């Protein structure tokens, strides 16, 4: 009963576009608002067909439709013949990939952080899950999870390399497919490593998984100074096995996981995130 | 042409209540989410239709002010036994708490107090570039929430401190004005670089209104406002012509965004940080 339309900006009110960013869902430019006064980022796509408009007021309305405290924050859509693009809040710290691999910057990257950041993905994709409709992710990955100022997880990309994350039963030409995806993120948030290194075509990626093999558990990709790490091991094990209907939903691996984040006190979580930006810094 | 509705939160989905704090505009307890396991801030009643409809206004105003600085809402609770609006819980409270409970919060860095009253502004200059124009025409410290890292989170759009002369006698029809705001804003500016009570001295407030209408603000001097505090004189006038007595002198929001914004850009990012985390060690062990 109650509505809420999502802002038309005007694009003449963004100044100082600058390229953050390109990929396959388009490019990904920061600008300030004039009248806001505030810091943004805009995602964009020759003149537009019909059909692009549509998936990206499709993207757009799913963005506004599923507000979420983990869930990217969309602030309008700029809709003009001359430019069309999503404008949502800007996330400084990028995705989540490049906190996991970019050691220099990121020397270390406390247990905390990565366990609280484990822990907003999850919730995210639940809240999607708990909408009526049940909104599916379909495509889970390291470099869909943005970052704030605070390393606070903000999904993104619900809407209709990136086969790591691929359940077994798709390669045969649901809800259970996007925990699947989370289960091997937490092996790539715990171990900083990529799944499936030694493998270099993603045709062995595809055959290995077909064939019920997943990344490693061993001492070396995941150490045991890891917190928590057989429950983790156990929830990883099982939300990625080969059939669907043993992966359990994200409110089971929520139950599971916040006694696990209750073991860390709420400061240590800052402290992470200032040891990180100082170690960043130096 | 894209529309949101408002998920209808079931009550049931509401466990572990807790009286949180009661006030006029009614009382907020706190609740976590059988679902969407996460804590949550209910504003409840204490049921006419007319309050029911009241509180769908307080809802659709909420849900259709969605900002980083608005307090985020997540749904309603509309059921024949209870109904009320769900929203994030904000752990640290109000910012009234932190200026004025010098026992747990002793020191309070400055760059926080300035990214404060920097997302304050923001928040409200938002809400004033709206179509069409949302006033807010009751801002106090009580209204601005501190979210887990201390970011303001305005909500609700000895309390009179904060409302401009003009507005006593609610001339709705003749000045349900904007620049009401702006005034409000300049007192809590005040209250921040002090971390005093407006009108200290005064005891009775139809004797603070009778002053306030005659022209009279809260003291500027060494006192209450220390040579100590950063960029002093700017504050110093901010204060001075956001409270003038004539509404029109006082400015509209966006040029004291253009004005915050370059001494805001003098904190170093990670300044901010080490403050809050300074506000929470010396919150704790005490
Ligand atoms: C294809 C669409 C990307 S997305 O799939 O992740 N989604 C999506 C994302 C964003 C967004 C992105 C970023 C960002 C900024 C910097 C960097 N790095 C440093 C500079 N060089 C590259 C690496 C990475 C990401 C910040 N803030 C945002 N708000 C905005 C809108 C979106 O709309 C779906
Ligand atoms: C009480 C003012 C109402 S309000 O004016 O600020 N508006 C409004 C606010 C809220 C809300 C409030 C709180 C909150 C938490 C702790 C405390 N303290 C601790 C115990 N001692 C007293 C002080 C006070 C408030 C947290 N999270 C929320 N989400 C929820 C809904 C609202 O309705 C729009």
């Amino acid at each position: 009963a109650i509505c809420s339309a999502l802002p038309t900006i005007p694009y003449h009110k963004l100044a100082d576009l600058r390229y953050l960013s390109r990929g396959a869902s388009g490019t990904v430019s920061s600008a300030r608002h004039a009248d806001w006064r505030v810091q943004v980022a805009v995602k964009h796509l020759t003149p537009l067909l019909d059909s692009e408009r549509k998936d990206v007021l499709r993207e757009a309305e799913i963005l506004h439709k599923a507000r979420f405290s983990y869930i990217l924050p969309i602030l309008g859509i700029c809709n003009e013949p001359e430019f069309l693009g999503i404008v949502t809040e800007y996330m400084p710290n990028g995705s989540l990939n490049e906190l996991l691999h970019r050691k220099t910057e990121y020397p270390d990257v406390a247990w905390p952080l990565r366990f609280r950041i484990l822990h907003e993905i999850a919730l995210g994709v639940n809240y999607l899950h708990n909408m009526t409709p049940p909104l599916l992710h379909h495509d889970l990955k390291t470099q869909n999870i943005l970052l704030d100022n605070e390393f606070h997880v903000k999904i993104a990309d619900f809407g209709l390399g990136t086969i790591i994350y691929m359940p077994p039963e798709n390669y045969e030409p649901s809800i259970k497919h996007d925990i699947y995806s989370y289960a091997v993120i937490t092996w790539e948030v715990l171990s900083r490593k990529q799944p499936f290194e030694d493998v270099t075509n993603p045709l062995q990626i595809m055959y290995s998984v077909s064939q019920g093999h997943r990344p490693v558990i061993n001492e070396e990709s995941l150490p045991y100074d890891i917190p928590h790490r057989a429950r983790m091991i156990s929830l990883i094990e099982s939300g990625w096995a080969q059939n669907p209907d043993e992966r359990p939903s994200f409110l089971k691996c929520l139950i599971e996981l916040e006694p696990v984040l209750r073991t860390f006190e709420e400061i240590t979580f800052l402290e992470a995130v200032i040891q990180l930006k100082k170690t960043k810094l130096q």
